[PDB]
């Protein structure tokens, strides 16, 4: 439809529940005459470390280091790590954005970790002011798929790790609705690797399903009350 | 008396706000008479990325990689990378460990991530059975000193990044509750990056006040009411 779609993949083994995840998304986006681009972190060996590294050129502060500082100036004068730019450059041509991972610590992995923190710089992805409803990647879809080994009915209100929608708050709060994206309703994939052949079957059918009609979505309220209710 | 205290910091820059709050803690707790060990992950140029790498010696399933699962074997079977294990030595001596970071999008750098992800692995931290309240490193204390860009009444529940508490359920409840820490009151300082001097020097001076008193503090009780009620 003349969308262009970047899926920032986060899993160390393609047969993985999240490489089949990835590949639907693939499959089914590209079907739809997409164009679809994969970053691969762990393939990319993407590096995670925010460090003076990432800027090339004079330093506003030789004496002391402010990666924020830093990397903001670096990107006004394009002398940033080219790993980054080639990352904010996919960012900027998509149209929709989404982050396909296993949930490592009520969290992403911390390769994709290193990816917001890295790639989602002062300048390009926010000014301060600038942010929120007013931040740079305003008119942009940021979409979480995520695979957690803890079941649905751990993640409610009441379950032992409270409900999903609570460790979502930094990502899609903190992260990406500050930098301006509409926020996707996140595809949760609960606990496959204890789920049945006929659950994990439908898990995958689900979201290939979903994808076939995610450009008539509309985005979450990312608020608060969205998160936390009651 | 002689309580051990590991630091894991995560500043790249030695004269930042992060740098002498690490330093007011070592001084601090050296003059206690405690004994204590810095893990400065930026310097030791710490590996965040999860790998098979991560295993020494032959992988027990070389054709489907799961890195929950080999760490977990390699753990029982002493072949972790010894970058790894160096860790978990810190962690397990450990009566205390302090947690020093800016906050990068609502969450700990990625080279901290990495270290959470890859230490605290299956086995180490947690087991079947062993967590929450029964996870492995109970009879611990865990503490989060945190720095912001944001200013305290951004992180309110009606203010625009919410209360703090929000972002702080990820790390305090996913992860240091779930390995067994006992969690103690999170240390914030809020946005010394534009507060006076006179700010910044009370801010560090609460710091140091509050470690003469640490080892007589009770541990919040880590739930999802502390987190998200009233
Ligand atoms: C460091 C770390 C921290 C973690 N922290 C948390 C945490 O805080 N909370 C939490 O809940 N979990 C946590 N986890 C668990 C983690 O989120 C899950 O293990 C992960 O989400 C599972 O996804 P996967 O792709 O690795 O599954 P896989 O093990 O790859 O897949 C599960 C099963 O599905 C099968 N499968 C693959 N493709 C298909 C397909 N096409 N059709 C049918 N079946 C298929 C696979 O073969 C496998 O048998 C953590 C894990 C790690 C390693
Ligand atoms: C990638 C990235 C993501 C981020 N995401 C977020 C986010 O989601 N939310 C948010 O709120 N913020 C965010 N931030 C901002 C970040 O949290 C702050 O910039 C950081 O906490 C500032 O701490 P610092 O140690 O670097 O401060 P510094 O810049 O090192 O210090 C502030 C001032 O204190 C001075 N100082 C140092 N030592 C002392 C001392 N002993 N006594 C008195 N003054 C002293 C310093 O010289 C400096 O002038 C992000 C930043 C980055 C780079
Ligand atoms: C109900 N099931 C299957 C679950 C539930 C919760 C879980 C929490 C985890 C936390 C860390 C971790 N690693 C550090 C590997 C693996 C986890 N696996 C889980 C599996
Ligand atoms: C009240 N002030 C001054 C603030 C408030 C919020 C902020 C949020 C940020 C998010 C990312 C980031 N980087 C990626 C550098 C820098 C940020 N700086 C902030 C500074
Ligand atoms: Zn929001
Ligand atoms: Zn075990
Ligand atoms: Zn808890």
């Amino acid at each position: 439809a003349g969308k262009k779609v970047l899926i920032v993949y986060a899993h160390q083994e393609p047969k993985s529940f999240n490489g089949s995840l990835k590949n639907v998304a693939v499959d089914e986006l590209s079907r739809q005459g997409c164009t679809v681009t994969v970053s691969d972190l762990y393939a990319m060996n993407f590096e995670p470390r925010a460090t003076d590294k990432d800027i090339t050129g004079t330093l506003s502060n030789p004496e002391v280091f402010n990666y924020g500082v830093e990397t903001h100036e670096a990107y006004k004068q394009r002398s940033l790590a080219s790993d980054i730019t080639d990352e904010q450059k996919k960012v900027r041509e998509a149209d929709l954005v989404i982050f396909q991972f296993p949930l490592y610590w009520f969290s992403v992995p911390a390769i994709l970790k290193g990816w917001m923190d890295r790639v989602l710089c002062q300048g390009f992805a926010f000014d301060i002011p600038g942010f929120y409803d007013s931040g740079l990647l305003q008119g942009k879809l940021a979409l979480l798929s995520v695979t957690t080994g803890g079941t649905a009915e751990m993640y409610t209100k009441t379950g032992v790790n409270g409900d999903s929608r609570y460790f979502l708050w930094p990502l899609q709060h903190g992260t990406l609705h500050f930098c301006g994206f509409k926020v996707l309703a996140p595809q949760i994939s609960f606990a496959p690797e204890i789920a049945s052949e006929e659950e994990r079957k439908g898990m995958v059918a689900a979201w290939s399903q979903r994808l076939q009609t995610i450009w008539k979505e509309e985005p979450i309220p990312c608020t608060a009350h969205w998160h936390f209710g009651q």
